[PDB]
């Protein structure tokens, strides 16, 4: 099993290379996946706010 | 770029996961201000407040 | 380069291994040669050869 281990790393260190070196970012799409997640919740509590003063029936 | 794809596939690792999470996450927005934008035309900005 | 440095890593090879050891060959030298150049000043040339 650590042979292949051994080979992922390499091969895991190959494509950061050329990563690098294509000047592509590869944690960009993560990174504003998780701003949206943010905004989601901020939204989500102004909405859960409004029920809990109106009301299901009257938000309804 | 191929070779870095070639790896990609070996490694079993998508590189559009989480521009395809983003997309998702970015229609739960739109959804989620369509209501908080319903309401608000409902109450108004004064009641809401 | 970073290329071959990933291989070398992977072959766990050092690369800098001979130039160090030539370094410090190259400080016993000097080490030798002011002990040479010592005895030469207290004896003289005519004398040492």
């Amino acid at each position: 099993e650590e042979i292949t281990k051994d080979h992922k790393v390499l091969a895991r260190q190959q494509l950061q290379v050329l990563a690098r070196y294509l000047k592509m970012d590869l944690d960009n799409g993560e990174r504003k996946f998780l701003k949206e997640k943010d905004t989601v919740a901020e939204l989500q509590a102004q909405l859960d706010y409004l029920n809990a003063e109106l009301g299901e029936f009257f938000v309804n």
